[PDB]
RNA sequence: GUCUAGAGGACAGACGGGUGUGCCAAUGGCCACUCAGGUGGCAGCCCGUGGCACGAGAA
């Protein structure tokens, strides 16, 4: 419970200490730039890359500038020999290393520890199995090996003057130490870029090795063919399966216009989406081997190789390496609480007045007058801070203590200042050297209630393992009876009923509603279990106990202020985007006229012929006055189309673009002033409908706001009348910030919003006046996360579910609630969610959504109300909202314990004995533990029934069979538990949804009866 | 009214003081050099009917 308050320090007064405070940051990084150049030199080894990747250094470059530091170094301190063979002394340079980082071979170690120990061997005239390597290097000639920075030439500063026989002072040792914690670092990051390199080579290469059985012909072809496009694939070939069925008909030697048609046909069946025409068309010639000859499957199946060819060829191999600079490098002149050996710091509890704090530096520094000398006890205001106000000293004689106080969580918490960092702007850096703000980064421990009853782990995490970091969650069943005892229930209903009761709380993401919480009590079933106010509640049976069963408390949809549902408000959010829907739309078009320039042939009829009468240029959602002059250019390219010459018509399109891509240029220039900086209402204190942020929508706006503008620039330099080379420096500095805090506010908020909810308070808006958190419900020990991907299963989840933004959302809240959740004990668990939305909790029994993502009832699209068959079979169906019951499915899972071959099977076609089967994929138990041994059939090839005789790689695991599903090779199994759907048979998988949909379809297409 | 999870239920109806980081309709203004976008130089909002969060560090 590290939590990092940084602070701004009103130097503002004081110039005197400001220069300081800048020269010491010059200062240290220059410390840690002699040491770190010194370690990354020290191993005799070894390339040093640096992009621009390049090599920096060889290998022998290392090496022979280290000798020469060295044997110059033998000579400064006088030596009458021996001087090692250089070959041996390069030995004890590289065994000096790994002791010096640990981590270079795969072990441990602590840069307080290894610095501490180090340093004054090394660094020091002693005169005012690692100590053979130090015996060995005096024996040699070697100490001290390295200078000590601030008694150094390097340094510019006059320091506090050096007695008592101790040769490094304070700061000598900072530097060293971060000097190693820098190489730690880094050794470790080097060694995971370079290990993940050779995975995706080595995974990679099984693609390559079981896919494509020698035939490489077909490959080179496509390579051919790639080069052939390119010359003056991926998942564009949208319509594969369809234009190449088509295809067949027709033959080779056989015209192409006749093949251009076909591709026609399904560009209207199947637009919008549809692969490049131009990829399609480039398949008809002599070349269609690659459609023509089977396998068919062939540029699908290949798609995927050049999905996981370019990212080799995007990731790299070498871990960069960059020596701290103060301004292209930063690192921070660091400070240690008080007491504790090294520079100090105190902090001062309303020093300058009220709410007004400062922090005391023993051993700043000051310049005066262009010299830089240093001082002994400074302190330095701060801007007041809400953050501030929150902490609280317990004990002034002993500072360092400090209360740190949540209100509404209903506890107070003890703890300490740990160590600041004195840090800037990034931007500021390359400025510094003038007022730039400062800031101090100052740590805090803090001590959960757990941490002070001195419990090492609190009671509960006893019952619940977790896994992986990705924590999963498995229940120990045994112990629930004993835990509810010690801890029975409780009144209470704060932070204070932790101990008390026990309890999970699910937690489902989603796009509309931000979280849908699903809390769950346990309680022994036949006690009080009956007991219910009017009707009897709803559990599930736990695995462990049979009088133990999970009772469900409450069901509820957190919502972060941007999701509310209106007329007045949905009116407001399609007007924000009028313009950009209609820019977009516009560009598009702008886009294809360009496309007439061709060049390259075939492009530029194909092109010409949609724009101009096919159907229309689009009345329907563009802006007007480009809609007129978009037909003026329209008109004058049909006029000349027979009459002119090929430049003529080339150069006549360039001009005519021009008009168009000036005129837009006031229209956006105009849109952007808007935006920018423009009148719009601005909410005060609390709305409760409010219009984007914090939602998806919001956030999505603005980026596509970004995406369009990188775009509309983008396109001016491909075609149209920029050139200019590209200069490092990106687009929208300034929204692209905003994005990112944008995104950053969210989830932290996110976090706050669920971890809010497992402590049972709500935040009551009386009188709004005040609203403030108000405790309501006992605590719940353990919190429910799903699972994330890759990859995104056949009829799961819905695509408009997943996106970067939803995957990016799941990874955010994880990681902000396992550390949120850390300071009251909370722990935070993940329970597989495959299929949690599809299934019932609990029939349970397979389903689909309805009715939307007159007044409309009943209708089915995907979203956002789940209905499913129960026992069964008409029988009735049964309806439920849809996030709300993936997370009480969640809870299922858990207390069950649940695996996923209980309802899904991958599984390949091979034969056992004399007959064809599907044998399992094994990996790994569960599953291995369930189904070894056991073997499916088929008389149908629809239904299988199950007759009886070390890497995991899930992300690879679909991938690698998507496409043994596009030949016959492998085949996926899913099966009822409810009985309902196949008779519970093993159905293959996607007869088993169409079988789904058809029970469901079916009754409700039916039960509208008469005309 | 309909539906199950029985619940916050989902669906319909002038003076004085401050300015840690950001979000919430929340992406500063002006000029000059190479419609977007950079690069260089110059000078609002809250509090005494405004809300919300916040570990940070490195890439």
């Amino acid at each position: 419970a590290v939590k990092s308050i940084k602070v701004k320090l009103r130097l503002d007064d004081m110039p005197e200490i400001r220069a300081g405070l800048w020269k010491l940051h010059k200062e240290v990084n220059a410390g840690v730039r002699y040491y770190t150049e010194w370690l990354s030199l020290l191993r005799q080894e070894n390339l040093y890359r640096r992009s621009p990747q390049e090599c920096d250094k060889t290998a022998e470059e290392c090496k022979a500038e280290l000798l020469e530091r060295l044997r110059a170094r033998q000579v400064e301190n006088g030596h009458r020999g021996p001087a090692g063979s250089d070959d041996e002394l390069l030995q004890l340079a590289r065994q000096l290393y790994e002791l010096l980082v640990p981590q270079a071979i795969g072990a441990k170690g602590d840069a307080q520890q290894i610095a501490r120990k180090f340093l004054s061997p090394l660094a020091d005239k002693d005169a005012v199995r690692t100590a053979d390597v130090l015996r060995a290097l005096a024996d040699f000639g070697l100490k001290p090996l390295m200078r000590v920075y601030t008694d150094s030439e390097m340094s510019s500063v006059e320091w506090k003057p050096l007695r008592k026989g101790q040769a490094v002072r304070t700061w000598d040792r900072d530097m060293f130490q971060q000097a190693i914690e820098r190489m730690m670092s880094w050794e470790s990051w080097n060694q995971r870029v370079g290990q993940e390199y050779a995975k995706l080579v080595e995974q990679k290469n099984r693609f390559e090795q079981k896919n494509f059985v020698g035939q490489e012909h077909l490959v080179h072809l496509v390579n051919q063919l790639q080069q052939d496009m390119k010359e003056a694939t991926g998942r564009a070939l949208r319509g594969s399966d369809k234009v190449f069925e088509k295809w067949g008909k027709l033959a080779p030697d056989a015209p192409f216009d006749l093949y251009d048609a076909e591709i026609k046909n399904v560009q209207r069946r199947n637009t919008r989406r549809f692969g490049s025409h131009d990829l399609f068309a480039k398949l008809a010639e002599p070349e269609y081997q690659a459609l023509w000859r089977e396998d068919a499957s062939f540029l699908t199946r290949y798609a995927v190789y050049n999905s996981i060819l370019r990212k080799l060829n995007h990731a790299k191999m070498f871990a960069t390496f960059t020596l701290p600079d103060a301004t292209a490098h930063p690192i921070w002149t660091r400070f240690d609480k008080l007491g504790g050996n090294l520079h100090q710091y105190t902090f001062l509890f309303n020093e300058f007045g009220e709410r007004r704090h400062a922090i005391r530096f023993h051993k700043l520094l000051k310049v005066e007058n262009g010299v830089a000398r240093e001082v002994d006890d400074v302190t330095v205001p701060i801007s007041m801070s809400e953050q501030l106000d929150n902490l609280l000293p317990r004990d002034p004689n002993e500072p360092i203590a400090l209360y740190f106080r949540d209100y509404g969580a209903e506890q107070h918490f003890t703890g300490e200042f740990g160590g600041a960092k004195i840090q800037c702007r990034r931007d500021q850096l390359a400025h510094m050297h003038g007022a730039r703000d400062v800031y101090l980064n100052v740590s805090v421990r803090v001590q959960s209630q757990s941490e002070a009853r001195g419990e090492r782990r609190p009671p509960y995490a006893a019952v619940f393992r977790l896994v992986g970091d990705n924590h999963r969650a498995f229940v120990h069943f045994d112990k629930l009876s004993d835990y509810l005892a010690e801890h029975p229930d409780d009144g209470k209903l704060g932070s204070e009923g932790l101990l008390s009761g026990l309890r999970v709380m699910s937690v489902d993401l989603g796009l509309r509603t931000s979280a849908s919480i699903s809390v769950f009590r346990v309680a022994r079933k036949d006690e009080l279990k009956p007991n219910s106010k009017g009707r009897v509640p709803f559990f599930f049976p736990i695995k462990g106990n049979d009088n133990l069963v999970a009772v469900h408390e409450r069901s509820q949809l957190l919502k972060l202020p941007g999701e509310t549902e209106s007329k007045d408000l949905r009116a407001i959010r399609e007007e924000r985007q009028r313009t950009l829907r209609q820019l977009r739309t516009q560009l598009a078009y702008l886009r294809l006229l360009v496309r007439c320039g061709s060049e390259d042939v075939g492009r530029r009829e194909r092109s010409w012929a949609k724009l101009i009468e096919q159907p229309v240029d689009a009345a329907n959602h563009m802006t007007p006055d480009w809609r007129e002059a978009f037909e003026n250019e329209l008109q004058k390219l049909k006029s000349l189309h027979g009459i002119c010459s090929d430049k003529e018509w080339m150069d006549a399109v360039y001009e005519s673009v021009r008009r168009v891509w000036r005129h837009m240029g006031k229209q956006v220039r105009d849109w952007r002033k808007d935006v920018r900086s423009g009148e719009r209402p601005k909410i005060r204190g609390y709305a409760k409908d409010v219009v984007g942020g914090n939602s998806i929508e919001q956030i999505e706006y603005l980026e596509r706001q970004y995406k369009f503008l990188k775009s509309w620039s983008f396109f001016g330099k491909v075609s149209g009348q920029v050139i200019r080379a590209e200069k490092g420096s990106r687009f929208a500095i300034t929204l692209r910030e905003h994005i990112d805090h944008a995104k950053e506010d969210r989830l932290k908020k996110l976090a706050d919003r669920i971890i809010m909810e497992a402590l049972g308070y709500v935040y009551a808006l009386d009188e709004r006046g005040k609203g403030k958190w108000v405790a309501k419900y006992p605590p719940c020990q353990l919190i429910l996360l799903e699972e994330l991907s890759e990859y995104q299963f056949n009829n799961d989840r819905p695509p408009s579910e997943n996106n970067q933004l939803m995957q990016w959302s799941h990874r955010g809240v994880f990681q902000e609630l396992i550390n949120q959740a850390q300071v009251h004990d909370l722990l935070v668990g993940t329970m597989y969610a495959a299929f949690s939305s599809r299934f019932d909790a609990r029939t349970g029994a397979p389903g689909i959504r309805c009715r939307r993502v007159a007044d409309d009832l009943i209708p089915t699209g995907e979203g956002e109300i789940f209905v499913s068959p129960f026992s069964a079979e008409e029988g009735d169906f049964h309806q439920i909202h849809a996030d709300l019951n993936a997370a009480q499915n969640l809870q299922q899972r858990l207390w069950s314990d649940f695996d996923i071959s209980q309802i899904r099977l991958r599984c390949d076609w091979g034969e056992v004995d004399g007959e064809l089967v599907l044998i399992p994929r094994l990996t790994g138990k569960r599953t291995a533990d369930s189904y070894s041994n056991k073997v499916f059939y088929t008389n149908t090839g629809v239904t299988y029934y199950e007759r009886e005789r070390e890497k995991l790689s899930e992300e690879e695991a679909e991938l690698l069979v998507e496409a043994d599903e596009a030949r016959e090779k492998s085949v996926v199994l899913m099966r009822d538990p409810s009985g309902i759907i196949n008779r519970g048979n093993w159905t293959r998988q996607k007869e088993f949804w169409s079988m789904v949909n058809q029970r469901i379809e079916g009754y409700l297409v039916k039960q509208i009866r008469s005309r």
